[PDB]
């Protein structure tokens, strides 16, 4: 600490950084960086790879969403008990990116002639995960071994965002639903999740979801 | 250990974790899988993802190329000595991460009508890693710290698949040119490029490079 978050104001992908940072009692400052500020090309040039979010820890700059995620599991204690459980977290996160990406992508720059199809095919990529529990305490813990981690709340907020997408999303997905809602019961999940800074925050940044 | 590799047959996204092997002096087993055993449909499913590379140290089987090469840096020492060069390490490898998957599209799936494009685009995305080098004692060492990483492996392979790609992409990047020579020329690796298994096996999937 202290942290800083320099985005755009949306969630994308923010939301699952705060989520933790708050889950955690932790505290950040957020610095909201308009459309129009941005096209002026100043802060761009700036940033390691052109993109935001940029993380500030002190003294220590970062920036790509699922390292900052990752330093912040590391150093706040949410990346497993051992070398075992960090693996088996990088492979749940990875997946979680990976869909991640795809579901941009279709925010972005396909949304009213992809939704059909996207849609059509989630299932597959959601069960993945749902496996993935079922193999870890039977599913009644969190996505690897017996305590949180980063990838949890990346993979908490990919749920939700698709669950939006798509209404019946864990319908078929009897591990996830009760994944999603028993993580979201987390007393300052809950807070969060209904705190007007998070509930103002459109999801993406041209209103889609 | 054992490590066995389960891929096709091309370097793709495993090259980078075989030289890393390689460069510390591990032997690995390699299950090929051809397009034609791929489409039998029977290895896919039981793909966590539906996806290769899938990767197995013995009791532990993992799957996504970066968890991959995170899992073999973090258990062989090649993740930094501490906290903030670990989060910089992932920092740099989400960067490559990102310029990979689109060289990858461009291959696959549009080389003809977008090469020209990409390669035209490319300093841009290597600029970053110039940059990050000359701050880290004049790109003398590298790419985070003074000690190989996991990270440098990938960085490694990403500069010299777009070195086949367009010749003299690192003309102007002088700092790259000569870590790319540096690695290169370690015992290890170099005896690794010039190995027959990986001298005959093709960059990508579908002849193009
Ligand atoms: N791999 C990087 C990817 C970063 C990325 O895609 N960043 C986007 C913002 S997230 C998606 C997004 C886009 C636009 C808005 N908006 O409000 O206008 C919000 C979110 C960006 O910086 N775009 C600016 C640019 O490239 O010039 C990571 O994971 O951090
Ligand atoms: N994020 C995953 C991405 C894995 C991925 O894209 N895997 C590809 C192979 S690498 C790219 C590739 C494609 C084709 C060949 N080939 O020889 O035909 C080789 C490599 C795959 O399994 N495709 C099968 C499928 O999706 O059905 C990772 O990083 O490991």
């Amino acid at each position: 600490p202290p942290y800083t978050i320099v985005y755009f104001p949306v969630r994308g992908r923010c939301e699952a950084m705060r989520m933790l940072l708050a889950d955690q009692g932790q505290s950040w400052k957020e610095e909201v960086v308009t459309i129009d500020t941005w096209m002026q090309g100043l802060l761009k040039p700036t940033c390691l790879y052109g993109q935001l979010p940029k993380f500030e820890d002190g003294d220590l700059t970062l920036y790509q969403s699922n390292a900052i995620l990752r330093h912040l599991g590391r150093s706040l204690g949410l990346y497993g008990k051992n070398q075992r459980e960090a693996a088996q977290m990088d492979m749940v996160n990875d997946g979680v990116e990976d869909l991640r990406g795809k579901y941009v992508t279709l925010i972005y720059t396909n949304y009213e002639n992809g939704k059909n199809d996207y849609v059509k095919a989630l299932p597959g990529h959601l069960k993945p995960f749902e496996t993935l529990l079922s193999q870890n305490q039977g599913g009644k813990a969190f996505i690897v071994g017996d305590q949180i981690s980063f990838a949890d709340y990346n993979l908490l907020d990919l749920l939700l965002i698709h669950q939006v997408l798509a209404p019946g999303a864990l319908d078929n997905f009897p591990l996830l639903s009760a994944y999603v809602a028993r993580l979201s019961a987390r007393p300052k999940i809950k807070a969060f999740l209904s705190s007007p800074e998070h509930v103002n925050r459109p999801i993406n940044g041209n209103g889609k979801q």
